């Protein structure tokens, strides 16, 4: 009979097309049932980098670090290269533009043992918090496959992580990348040196896929090889 | 001083260009500045026609009636002209095509009394439920204005209606119209043979421009004129 997981290797070709190595993950919620270019890097892995926002978000609200996604955490003034972060931020914008710096102050007030707890409760790939409780997801020990994205993705969705509600529906708010009448997607971009991610999901009116890839040395190539996918199996137009 | 209301004219070309008439209402809430091209319609109160459905949205889960976006409302499988009503829906979908008959059956459940002191507790335009429960936003005594149309979203954007802060949450993310990069649109349509709408807001990374149209016998044209205004004063690309 069917498997929860089958192979899919025709979406090779989008990595090929341009010289690019990685693997992409789909789940239909709707038939419980996933996807895969590569069952075996599905299940590697890899530092989560900016990913880590999505559950570093649901933390810092659920213990009042951050008290709404409008509260505004002022620049402190350093210039970073990237030039969307010397500026205030909110949960929304922050998010959006990945800034790294309004996050490692969150995990600073959060603090490594209400960090390593919460990870715990959440499942969350090997849960492990080693190195600066400010750097893990960037440089230290924590690990997350795709399809452990798609498991605590899925939570997320159905508000079934260990958190309130109100801190779920608020991450998945500012999870919010596009939408028009044929989609919404939800989603976060990650990049680290060796590694780029895109996760996230693909709400249609009556389903949802669910979405995880990463790809070797990455940055548009993460959504345009995942859209490609999408279009494909004729999830998007 | 400055004011709080000014009147742009230059606006009305964009009605004319479709031999149309009617208002744009805008509110720059970081400024709290408001921008009409006709100050006297947009204090004038019309019917909401199914720009009701964010009030109907709001007390249905409030009360219970509908216990969250997932819940399912089938068909009663009476064949309607639009398609799109000839389908099970949930909160997300039946505010996406505007599915009258769904929320007939809200008002019901509601009822007279409590529609009544909802509406109240709202400030909402008259406050009078005249007419039929299932249909006075169409064709009872309920009244609203362009500008107190603004005020109830500005209302729901902060979590200051009465209502829980959860069922504000459900209808903000259930009003999605629209997202890229460069803004977010929360937003709902009305139609009735008399008066069409549209109502809501764009999100930027650093300010929120609510909106309130409505122009004589309309479908289209709502979201093309109110478009060309924010794309004149600079609000979307
Ligand atoms: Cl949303």
């Amino acid at each position: 009979g069917p498997k929860e997981w089958q192979e899919n290797k025709s979406w090779n070709a989008h990595f090929t097309e341009h010289k690019s190595q990685g693997v992409v993950v789909l789940w239909n919620e709707n038939k419980q049932q996933g996807f895969t270019n590569n069952l075996k890097r599905a299940n590697q892995a890899f530092l989560p980098a900016s990913t880590f926002k999505i559950p570093n978000s649901l933390i810092a609200l659920d213990l009042g670090v951050v008290k709404d996604e409008h509260q505004v955490f002022k620049w402190d003034g350093q210039t970073r290269d990237i030039a969307t972060w010397n500026r205030d931020h909110n949960l929304i914008t922050a998010m959006k533009y990945s800034v790294v710096p309004v996050y490692q102050e969150f995990a600073r007030q959060i603090g490594e043992a209400r960090m390593s707890k919460m990870l715990h409760a959440f499942d969350y790939g090997n849960e492990d918090i080693s190195g600066n409780v400010d750097s893990f997801w960037l440089d230290g020990g924590i690990r997350i496959s795709a399809t452990e994205q798609i498991s605590f993705l899925r939570k997320l969705y159905h508000n079934k992580l260990h958190v309130s509600e109100r801190s779920q529906r608020i991450v998945k708010q500012a999870m919010l990348t596009e939408a028009n009448g044929d989609y919404i997607i939800r989603a976060k971009t990650g990049y680290s040196p060796k590694i780029g991610w895109w996760v996230g999901w693909v709400e249609l009116d009556d389903n949802v896929w669910f979405f995880a890839m990463n790809m070797d040395m990455p940055l548009g190539l993460r959504q345009a090889i995942t859209k490609e996918v999408l279009k494909q199996e004729k999830i998007i137009p």
